[PDB]
């Protein structure tokens, strides 16, 4: 399933980003790709992400769910490309790091489920057309 596969990759990435500690072939290769591209993306948007995180004040699970409802509407507006999808997942990694920092580690998995919901609920057909995670891997390399 698209949702299950997406969640496996996204949860693994957010958790390893937060703790600093690390279809299996596709999932493995997508995670590796995401480690490489997500790194440049997080650094490129660092100040912006910090600013957004500040205003949002995400400190518990309810806040995570609250933010996801708004993200769904924003992400569904405008163009769709892999770079924007990586940007969404990178913001998720950024938030995940913040949650670990403030000792709210229990919120990381719900955040991963919310980021995956944002992605799959709004871009399911685009993802299927682009060949899912295999498409992702092929696109970057
Ligand atoms: C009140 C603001 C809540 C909010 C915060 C962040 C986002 C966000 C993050 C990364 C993204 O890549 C995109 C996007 O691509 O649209 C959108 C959307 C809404």
């Amino acid at each position: 399933d698209l949702y299950r596969q997406s969640l496996e990759i996204i949860s693994r990435y957010l958790r390893e980003q937060a703790t600093g500690a690390k279809s299996g072939a596709t999932s493995r290769k997508a995670l590796e790709t995401l480690r490489r591209v997500g790194d440049g993306v997080q650094r490129n948007h660092e100040t912006a992400f910090q600013g957004m995180l500040r205003k949002l004040d995400i400190k518990n699970e309810d806040d995570v769910k609250s933010l996801s409802r708004v993200m769904i509407h924003v992400f569904s507006d405008g163009v769709t490309n892999w770079g924007r999808i990586v940007t969404l997942i990178s913001f998720g990694a950024f938030v995940a790091k913040h949650l670990k920092t403030i000792n709210q580690e229990s919120c990381i998995e719900p955040l991963a489920e919310s980021i995956t919901d944002v992605l799959v609920r709004t871009k399911r057909d685009w993802l299927v057309k682009q060949r899912g995670w295999d498409g992702f891997v092929e696109f970057f390399h």
